[PDB]
């Protein structure tokens, strides 16, 4: 499948809507979060998408981190997507860094 | 010093004049210059300034390379910057891509 849907990101202030498609890879939807929430900042001076972590924020309450590979990935392992994970159109993320010790 | 001076940088069309310091390392400059030349690309898909060398496209028709280390730098190394070049306002520039073989 080579859909779009929008998800909500919170502001690392009003959430923003991003554009991605349903078969990004995660880092891949990472990165377009990243070129939204933080367009007006040089590449430089960006965090980096390997760097950070997606937060699905489920209407729930629940608050779910997806990643590239994890245990509900399948085995040649097939990268995950927001398709992989069933993410509804309009769910709200939020980016979250990566503790580093 | 701290001070500003303008590149006339080769699209990669006409030239695009670009801000800097004199004071920024050469890997500074070429990291402000791929902010101008590639400011619609996304971060993910610009080439990346370590992949790049700084030419300078003199006056005389001579086109050298610039960069943080090389035979020009004096000895604890300071890393090379325009001012190190006695690069003048208003030179012209390119982006060359670093064979990688």
């Amino acid at each position: 499948d080579y859909k779009t849907l929008v998800l909500s990101c919170v502001s690392p202030s009003p959430e923003v809507p991003v554009k991605i498609l349903n078969c990004d890879t995660i880092t891949q939807v990472k990165e377009k979060i990243l070129d939204a929430i933080f367009k007006n900042v040089p590449c430089s001076h960006r965090p980096k998408a390997a760097d950070m972590d997606l937060e699905w924020r489920q209407g729930s309450g629940a608050r779910m981190i997806l990643q590239d590979e994890d245990i509900t990935t399948k085995i040649w392992k097939r990268l995950n997507t927001l398709a992989h994970y069933q993410v509804p159109d309009g769910s709200v993320v939020a980016l979250v860094s990566k503790q580093v010790t």
